[PDB]
Protein backbone atom coordinates (compact mmCIF):
# COMPACT_ATOMS: atom_id res chain seq x y z
CA UNK A 1 0.00 0.00 0.00
CA UNK A 2 3.03 2.24 0.23
CA UNK A 3 5.80 3.24 -2.26
CA UNK A 4 8.35 0.72 -1.04
CA UNK A 5 6.03 -2.18 -0.42
CA UNK A 6 7.32 -5.57 -1.55
CA UNK A 7 5.25 -8.67 -0.86
CA UNK A 8 8.33 -10.82 -0.04
CA UNK A 9 10.53 -8.50 2.03
CA UNK A 10 10.54 -9.16 5.80
CA UNK A 11 12.02 -7.18 8.68
CA UNK A 12 15.05 -9.16 9.88
CA UNK A 13 14.32 -8.57 13.56
CA UNK A 14 11.08 -10.47 12.88
CA UNK A 15 13.26 -13.57 12.70
CA UNK A 16 15.03 -15.35 15.56
CA UNK A 17 18.18 -17.06 14.35
CA UNK A 18 19.18 -20.16 16.31
CA UNK A 19 21.78 -22.62 15.02
CA UNK A 20 23.09 -23.86 11.68
CA UNK A 21 20.93 -26.82 10.68
CA UNK A 22 21.95 -30.03 8.95
CA UNK A 23 25.22 -29.77 10.84
CA UNK A 24 26.61 -27.08 8.52
CA UNK A 25 25.99 -29.57 5.73
CA UNK A 26 24.24 -26.84 3.66
CA UNK A 27 26.39 -23.80 4.40
CA UNK A 28 24.80 -20.77 6.03
CA UNK A 29 21.34 -22.29 6.53
CA UNK A 30 19.92 -21.96 10.03
CA UNK A 31 16.92 -22.94 12.03
CA UNK A 32 15.17 -19.79 13.14
CA UNK A 33 11.79 -18.66 14.35
CA UNK A 34 9.43 -16.14 12.83
CA UNK A 35 8.39 -14.51 16.12
CA UNK A 36 5.08 -12.95 15.09
CA UNK A 37 3.63 -16.22 13.83
CA UNK A 38 5.62 -18.36 16.27
CA UNK A 39 6.82 -20.47 13.34
CA UNK A 40 10.00 -22.48 13.02
CA UNK A 41 11.61 -21.64 9.67
CA UNK A 42 14.83 -22.29 7.77
CA UNK A 43 16.92 -19.22 6.99
CA UNK A 44 19.78 -19.13 4.51
CA UNK A 45 22.13 -16.18 4.77
CA UNK A 46 25.22 -14.43 3.32
CA UNK A 47 28.69 -13.46 4.64
CA UNK A 48 30.35 -10.04 3.80
CA UNK A 49 28.69 -13.70 -3.65
CA UNK A 50 25.47 -11.68 -3.89
CA UNK A 51 24.46 -12.25 -7.54
CA UNK A 52 23.97 -15.94 -6.72
CA UNK A 53 21.90 -15.21 -3.60
CA UNK A 54 19.64 -12.72 -5.31
CA UNK A 55 19.15 -15.13 -8.21
CA UNK A 56 18.21 -17.94 -5.79
CA UNK A 57 15.74 -15.63 -4.05
CA UNK A 58 14.39 -14.56 -7.44
CA UNK A 59 13.83 -18.19 -8.50
CA UNK A 60 11.95 -19.07 -5.33
CA UNK A 61 9.60 -16.13 -5.72
CA UNK A 62 8.47 -17.78 -9.00
CA UNK A 63 7.94 -21.43 -8.12
CA UNK A 64 5.16 -22.80 -6.01
CA UNK A 65 4.20 -26.44 -5.55
CA UNK A 66 3.16 -28.88 -2.79
CA UNK A 67 6.45 -30.70 -3.24
CA UNK A 68 8.86 -27.75 -3.56
CA UNK A 69 10.05 -26.16 -0.29
CA UNK A 70 8.07 -22.91 0.02
CA UNK A 71 9.65 -19.48 0.24
CA UNK A 72 8.05 -17.43 3.02
CA UNK A 73 10.11 -14.29 2.71
CA UNK A 74 13.45 -12.57 2.13
CA UNK A 75 15.63 -9.80 3.55
CA UNK A 76 17.51 -8.31 0.61
CA UNK A 77 17.30 -4.54 1.20
CA UNK A 78 20.59 -4.58 3.12
CA UNK A 79 23.16 -7.02 4.56
CA UNK A 80 22.89 -9.61 5.88
CA UNK A 81 20.60 -11.06 3.22
CA UNK A 82 18.02 -13.71 4.22
CA UNK A 83 16.02 -16.30 2.30
CA UNK A 84 13.27 -17.56 4.59
CA UNK A 85 11.56 -20.88 3.89
CA UNK A 86 9.25 -23.30 5.66
CA UNK A 87 11.00 -25.80 7.96
CA UNK A 88 10.76 -29.52 7.24
CA UNK A 89 10.79 -31.16 10.67
CA UNK A 90 12.45 -34.43 9.62
CA UNK A 91 15.42 -32.95 7.78
CA UNK A 92 16.89 -34.22 4.51
CA UNK A 93 15.88 -37.46 2.81
CA UNK A 94 19.36 -38.93 2.59
CA UNK A 95 19.68 -38.90 6.38
CA UNK A 96 16.05 -39.87 6.81
CA UNK A 97 16.50 -42.98 4.65
CA UNK A 98 19.82 -43.96 6.25
CA UNK A 99 18.37 -43.91 9.74
CA UNK A 100 14.86 -45.26 9.25
CA UNK A 101 13.17 -48.46 10.34
CA UNK A 102 12.60 -50.22 7.02
CA UNK A 103 9.30 -51.83 7.94
CA UNK A 104 8.00 -48.33 8.68
CA UNK A 105 9.55 -46.86 5.50
CA UNK A 106 8.31 -49.77 3.40
CA UNK A 107 8.27 -50.52 -0.30
CA UNK A 108 5.11 -48.49 -0.75
CA UNK A 109 6.62 -45.55 1.07
CA UNK A 110 9.59 -45.55 -1.34
CA UNK A 111 7.12 -45.30 -4.24
CA UNK A 112 5.28 -42.53 -2.44
CA UNK A 113 8.54 -40.57 -2.09
CA UNK A 114 9.48 -40.99 -5.75
CA UNK A 115 5.99 -39.96 -6.80
CA UNK A 116 6.13 -36.72 -4.78
CA UNK A 117 9.54 -35.78 -6.11
CA UNK A 118 8.67 -36.59 -9.69
CA UNK A 119 5.55 -34.42 -9.24
CA UNK A 120 7.70 -31.48 -8.18
CA UNK A 121 9.97 -32.04 -11.14
CA UNK A 122 7.07 -32.36 -13.63
CA UNK A 123 6.01 -28.92 -12.42
CA UNK A 124 9.52 -27.53 -12.91
CA UNK A 125 9.73 -29.18 -16.32
CA UNK A 126 6.46 -27.57 -17.47
CA UNK A 127 7.60 -24.15 -16.22
CA UNK A 128 10.82 -24.66 -18.17
CA UNK A 129 13.00 -24.51 -15.04
CA UNK A 130 15.88 -26.84 -14.27
CA UNK A 131 17.00 -27.75 -10.77
CA UNK A 132 20.65 -28.77 -11.44
CA UNK A 133 21.35 -30.45 -8.08
CA UNK A 134 18.71 -33.15 -7.63
CA UNK A 135 19.92 -35.66 -5.00
CA UNK A 136 18.63 -37.24 -1.80
CA UNK A 137 20.60 -34.78 0.31
CA UNK A 138 18.57 -31.98 -1.30
CA UNK A 139 15.10 -33.43 -0.69
CA UNK A 140 13.35 -32.80 2.67
CA UNK A 141 10.95 -34.79 4.81
CA UNK A 142 7.84 -33.68 6.66
CA UNK A 143 5.04 -35.42 8.58
CA UNK A 144 3.55 -38.59 7.07
CA UNK A 145 6.53 -39.01 4.71
CA UNK A 146 5.77 -35.75 2.91
CA UNK A 147 8.77 -35.07 0.63
CA UNK A 148 9.84 -31.77 -0.92
CA UNK A 149 12.64 -30.82 -3.30
CA UNK A 150 14.90 -28.08 -1.96
CA UNK A 151 18.06 -26.08 -2.61
CA UNK A 152 17.56 -23.89 -5.64
CA UNK A 153 20.99 -22.29 -5.62
CA UNK A 154 21.68 -23.63 -9.11
CA UNK A 155 18.12 -23.49 -10.41
CA UNK A 156 17.15 -21.15 -13.21
CA UNK A 157 14.44 -20.45 -15.76
CA UNK A 158 15.80 -21.57 -19.07
CA UNK A 159 15.32 -19.49 -22.19
CA UNK A 160 16.29 -22.34 -24.50
CA UNK A 161 16.67 -26.10 -24.10
CA UNK A 162 20.12 -26.11 -22.54
CA UNK A 163 22.15 -23.99 -20.17
CA UNK A 164 25.94 -24.08 -20.34
CA UNK A 165 27.78 -23.84 -17.00
CA UNK A 166 30.70 -21.40 -17.17
CA UNK A 167 33.57 -23.95 -16.90
CA UNK A 168 36.05 -24.44 -14.10
CA UNK A 169 32.66 -25.06 -12.52
CA UNK A 170 32.77 -28.40 -10.76
CA UNK A 171 29.82 -30.75 -10.30
CA UNK A 172 28.66 -33.62 -8.02
CA UNK A 173 30.08 -36.21 -10.37
CA UNK A 174 27.95 -39.18 -9.32
CA UNK A 175 24.67 -37.34 -10.02
CA UNK A 176 25.81 -35.64 -13.24
CA UNK A 177 24.68 -36.56 -16.77
CA UNK A 178 27.43 -37.44 -19.31
CA UNK A 179 26.72 -34.46 -21.50
CA UNK A 180 26.99 -32.22 -18.41
CA UNK A 181 30.29 -33.76 -17.28
CA UNK A 182 31.76 -33.58 -20.79
CA UNK A 183 30.31 -30.40 -22.24
CA UNK A 184 28.83 -28.59 -19.25
CA UNK A 185 25.42 -28.87 -20.98
CA UNK A 186 22.51 -28.94 -18.51
CA UNK A 187 18.83 -29.30 -19.31
CA UNK A 188 15.64 -30.82 -17.98
CA UNK A 189 17.05 -34.11 -19.25
CA UNK A 190 20.17 -33.77 -17.14
CA UNK A 191 17.76 -33.35 -14.17
CA UNK A 192 16.06 -36.59 -15.27
CA UNK A 193 19.45 -38.31 -15.15
CA UNK A 194 19.97 -37.02 -11.59
CA UNK A 195 16.47 -38.22 -10.70
CA UNK A 196 17.51 -41.71 -11.79
CA UNK A 197 20.47 -41.56 -9.39
CA UNK A 198 18.18 -40.23 -6.66
CA UNK A 199 15.88 -43.22 -7.23
CA UNK A 200 18.88 -45.47 -6.62
CA UNK A 201 19.55 -43.61 -3.34
CA UNK A 202 15.95 -44.24 -2.39
CA UNK A 203 16.05 -47.91 -3.34
CA UNK A 204 19.27 -48.50 -1.34
CA UNK A 205 18.03 -46.48 1.65
CA UNK A 206 20.80 -43.92 1.30
CA UNK A 207 23.83 -45.73 -0.02
CA UNK A 208 26.57 -43.73 -1.72
CA UNK A 209 26.34 -44.10 -5.50
CA UNK A 210 28.78 -46.12 -7.65
CA UNK A 211 30.08 -48.17 -4.67
CA UNK A 212 33.87 -48.48 -4.77
CA UNK A 213 34.42 -46.67 -8.08
CA UNK A 214 36.81 -43.70 -8.14
CA UNK A 215 35.13 -40.45 -9.20
CA UNK A 216 37.78 -40.41 -11.91
CA UNK A 217 36.53 -43.57 -13.66
CA UNK A 218 32.87 -42.57 -13.62
CA UNK A 219 32.58 -40.93 -17.04
CA UNK A 220 34.64 -43.61 -18.80
CA UNK A 221 32.45 -46.31 -17.29
CA UNK A 222 29.23 -44.60 -18.34
CA UNK A 223 30.68 -44.21 -21.82
CA UNK A 224 31.06 -48.01 -21.98
CA UNK A 225 27.42 -48.30 -20.92
CA UNK A 226 28.14 -49.42 -17.39
CA UNK A 227 25.26 -48.43 -15.09
CA UNK A 228 24.68 -49.16 -11.42
CA UNK A 229 23.19 -52.58 -10.75
CA UNK A 230 19.64 -53.20 -9.57
CA UNK A 231 19.57 -52.75 -5.79
CA UNK A 232 18.49 -55.72 -3.74
CA UNK A 233 14.74 -55.49 -3.24
CA UNK A 234 14.25 -52.87 -5.94
CA UNK A 235 11.28 -53.79 -8.08
CA UNK A 236 12.12 -54.55 -11.71
CA UNK A 237 9.82 -51.80 -13.04
CA UNK A 238 11.50 -49.23 -10.82
CA UNK A 239 14.96 -50.33 -12.02
CA UNK A 240 13.67 -50.17 -15.60
CA UNK A 241 12.72 -46.51 -15.03
CA UNK A 242 16.16 -46.00 -13.49
CA UNK A 243 17.79 -47.32 -16.63
CA UNK A 244 15.58 -45.14 -18.82
CA UNK A 245 16.65 -42.04 -16.88
CA UNK A 246 20.22 -43.09 -17.60
CA UNK A 247 19.89 -43.39 -21.38
CA UNK A 248 23.08 -41.96 -22.90
CA UNK A 249 21.22 -39.72 -25.37
CA UNK A 250 19.37 -37.06 -23.34
CA UNK A 251 16.50 -37.07 -25.84
CA UNK A 252 16.13 -40.79 -25.11
CA UNK A 253 15.38 -40.23 -21.40
CA UNK A 254 11.72 -39.97 -20.35
CA UNK A 255 10.17 -36.65 -19.36
CA UNK A 256 9.24 -35.96 -15.76
CA UNK A 257 5.58 -35.96 -16.87
CA UNK A 258 6.08 -39.57 -17.96
CA UNK A 259 8.04 -40.55 -14.88
CA UNK A 260 5.40 -39.11 -12.58
CA UNK A 261 2.38 -40.91 -14.05
CA UNK A 262 4.42 -44.11 -14.05
CA UNK A 263 5.17 -43.74 -10.33
CA UNK A 264 1.70 -42.56 -9.38
CA UNK A 265 0.34 -45.72 -11.02
CA UNK A 266 2.80 -48.04 -9.28
CA UNK A 267 2.05 -46.28 -5.98
CA UNK A 268 -1.69 -46.80 -6.28
CA UNK A 269 -1.28 -50.42 -7.41
CA UNK A 270 0.44 -51.21 -4.11
CA UNK A 271 -2.28 -49.99 -1.71
C1 LIG B 1 18.08 -29.09 1.67
O1 LIG B 1 17.62 -28.04 2.54
C2 LIG B 1 17.98 -26.70 2.31
C3 LIG B 1 19.09 -26.32 1.48
C4 LIG B 1 19.41 -24.97 1.27
C5 LIG B 1 18.63 -23.97 1.87
C6 LIG B 1 17.53 -24.32 2.69
C7 LIG B 1 17.19 -25.67 2.93
C8 LIG B 1 15.99 -25.95 3.81
C9 LIG B 1 14.72 -25.34 3.73
N1 LIG B 1 13.82 -25.78 4.67
C10 LIG B 1 14.53 -26.72 5.38
N2 LIG B 1 14.07 -27.46 6.44
C11 LIG B 1 14.87 -28.38 7.07
C12 LIG B 1 16.21 -28.59 6.66
C13 LIG B 1 17.10 -29.60 7.34
C14 LIG B 1 17.83 -30.58 6.60
N3 LIG B 1 18.65 -31.51 7.21
C15 LIG B 1 18.77 -31.50 8.58
C16 LIG B 1 18.07 -30.56 9.37
C17 LIG B 1 18.21 -30.55 10.83
O2 LIG B 1 19.30 -30.32 11.33
N4 LIG B 1 17.09 -30.77 11.61
C18 LIG B 1 16.96 -29.92 12.82
C19 LIG B 1 16.08 -31.83 11.38
C20 LIG B 1 17.24 -29.62 8.72
C21 LIG B 1 16.68 -27.81 5.57
C22 LIG B 1 15.81 -26.86 4.92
Amino acid sequence: GSPNYDKWEMERTDITMKHKLGGGQYGEVYEGVWKKYSLTVAVKTLKEEVEEFLKEAAVMKEIKHPNLVQLLGVCTREPPFYIITEFMTYGNLLDYLRECNRQEVSAVVLLYMATQISSAMEYLEKKNFIHRDLAARNCLVGENHLVKVADFGLSRLMTGDTYTAHAGAKFPIKWTAPESLAYNKFSIKSDVWAFGVLLWEIATYGMSPYPGIDLSQVYELLEKDYRMERPEGCPEKVYELMRACWQWNPSDRPSFAEIHQAFETMFQESS
